[PDB]
RNA sequence: UGGCCGGCAUGGUCCCAGCCUCCUCGCUGGCGCCGGCUGGGCAACACCAUUGCACUCCGGUGGUGAAUGGGAC
């Protein structure tokens, strides 16, 4: 069921009490040292709250990210991270 | 009061201060007691449920069942 490498990377298991604007801020601060990222998508819709798409313009980054960060305390939470099943259209409207 | 009716108590006007709050956070809002009808919203705050793969915002419930004193005429 493992997925395969992908531009994206899929994150959970993210403290669902902080606000979308300040997680998308927050991501960005640990994870861009990464490489260029072309957008964090979140929600805090029931489905969707607690992930997020960080989105890499490299898979490369993508790959250094999700090894180096797994696990990653994160407002108290360790941070689970995998690569997102298929592409993001930001993605897709390129590659 | 978010919108509305009743009961009771209470002389008036104004100044200061404290305080209160989901629905015009303040100095031309409110701040004796009690019952009842009933709308919006989850934006903030709180709580319940949720470990969930998206690229269209999008689960639920709760709060006003609130908050005092002093001074000048
Ligand atoms: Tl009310
Ligand atoms: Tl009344
Ligand atoms: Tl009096
Ligand atoms: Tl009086
Ligand atoms: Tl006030
Ligand atoms: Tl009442
Ligand atoms: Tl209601
Ligand atoms: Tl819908
Ligand atoms: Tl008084």
């Amino acid at each position: 069921p493992e997925t395969r490498p992908n531009h994206t990377i899929y994150i959970n298991n993210l403290n669902e009490k902080i606000k979308k604007d300040e997680l998308k801020k927050s991501l960005h601060a640990i994870f861009s040292r990464f490489g260029q990222i072309l957008d964090i998508l979140v929600s805090r819709s029931l489905k969707m709250r607690g992930q997020a798409f960080v989105i890499f313009k490299e898979v490369s980054s993508a790959t250094n990210a999700l090894r180096s960060m797994q696990g990653f305390p994160f407002y108290d939470k360790p941070m689970r991270i995998q690569y997102a099943k298929t592409d993001s259209d930001i993605i897709a409207k390129m590659k």
